[PDB]
């Protein structure tokens, strides 16, 4: 009964949203990130992102990764983690992403990659 | 300086090959990555790939973010990075991936995640 | 806004503990870190740690890096990351680090990496 | 009499250099690190280095950790990984940094670090 879902809305520690649509049966989802400028926030963009769930077992917790096209930049972020739960009740996702800029010259590659985490739960 | 295009044959540092099929108007693909050894031998599963490559300003050398999704466990991979078009002339993939593991409670969260790289070159 | 200093005793997200001593006029600091669970119980082990504080510009929230030479593992933590005084006055340590296992074979180097964070408060 | 020993002169993938003294009997040791601005190359900068290699289980190939305390910035590095050897003969460090920037808020810290790889081999 304790099956912990990607499909829905979601909120993180840095106050970004996502929503994760329906995951078929090979795992596969899509969905959309907000996004998070200045002053507030400032004002949002939204970018498409895609991604798949590991099925292995059909665990209750199961990995997963997606891809962050950013529409706002020539940047790509990849996230992967876990859906856990947690004492009831609350579902959360323990993320880690890669954050990869564009570089102009493959001198500059060393440079491109920005490492973190993101906690997300349902909004 | 003509295109870095993410279709067709790679393989790796490590010996691994992947294939990526069409990148369609919106940056989608699809694809295969074959993996290895454990052996003696017992040796090549094949697992899906699906990601994105950026096209804001249609770079020559776009970045890009594609999921592995393992059929051998219950692991997860992100691979992001950018296709370059090296010194010598030759494509080029640099990657920064994470792994993502399944644990089985959130307080083995912590370990749950390594990082490395791949490079690939065309097959 | 006054300085953040690294000297005193910390605490963090998972329940580990460290001290660092005094820093000296080139950065250097060495310490202590208090780890655990493992139970049941069997709890605390203490490992040194020996690190610098970035001293350019005498930043009142400056970056440091330090290593942590487990005692009772093959393995090296390395931790960096910044001293801020946070939004509501209390010092914090924004970290990032990465665990390196000791593999046998540099055949499975690829897989000796974790990587992960960790934030620290006053005890 | 196959020992990898961090102490003596190492250059790495990108014609970065370093060079590290004697480890003490707890593992210690300090060094140089340069780098590498631009043209060449450019003009050298020189870093001091510190950290500590694991001696337990006396391992031929131990794993280690360095903190770099960059001069030219406000920045600090840390590297960890293991010395190898490879089929002669030849020593390799194969090591994980992560690159952290200083940034001024505490808001933007979600972006200040970097992660790669060094290979390093004897000079
Ligand atoms: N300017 C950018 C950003 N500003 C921001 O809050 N993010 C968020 C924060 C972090 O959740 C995730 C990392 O890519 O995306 C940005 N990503 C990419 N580029
Ligand atoms: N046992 C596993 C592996 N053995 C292997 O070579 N790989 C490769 C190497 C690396 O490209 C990619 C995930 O890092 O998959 C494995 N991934 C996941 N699990
Ligand atoms: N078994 C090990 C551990 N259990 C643990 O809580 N840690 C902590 C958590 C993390 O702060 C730091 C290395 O990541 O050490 C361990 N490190 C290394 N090995
Ligand atoms: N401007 C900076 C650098 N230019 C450079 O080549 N490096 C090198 C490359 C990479 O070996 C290691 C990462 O900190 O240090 C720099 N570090 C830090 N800052
Ligand atoms: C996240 O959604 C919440 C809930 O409506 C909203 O208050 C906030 O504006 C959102 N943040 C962003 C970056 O859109
Ligand atoms: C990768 O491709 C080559 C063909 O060039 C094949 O012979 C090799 O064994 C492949 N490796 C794996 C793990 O599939
Ligand atoms: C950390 O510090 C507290 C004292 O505030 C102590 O009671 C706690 O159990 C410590 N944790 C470890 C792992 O030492
Ligand atoms: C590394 O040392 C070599 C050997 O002398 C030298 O050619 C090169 O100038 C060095 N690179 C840097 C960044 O100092």
């Amino acid at each position: 009964a304790r099956k912990c879902s990607l499909t829905g809305k979601w909120t993180n520690d840095l106050g970004s949203n996502m929503t994760i649509g329906a995951v078929n049966s090979r795992g596969e989802f899509t969905g959309t990130y907000t996004t998070a400028v200045t002053a507030t926030s400032n004002e949002i963009k939204e970018s498409p992102l895609h991604g798949t769930e590991n099925t292995i077992n059909k665990r209750t917790q199961p990995t997963f990764g997606f891809t962050v096209n950013w529409k706002f930049s020539e940047s790509t972020t990849v996230f992967t983690g876990q859906c856990f739960i947690d004492r009831n009740g609350k579902e959360v996702l323990k993320t880690m992403w890669l954050l990869r800029s564009s570089v102009n010259d493959i001198g500059d590659d060393w440079k491109a990659t920005r490492v973190g985490i993101n906690i997300f739960t349902r909004l």
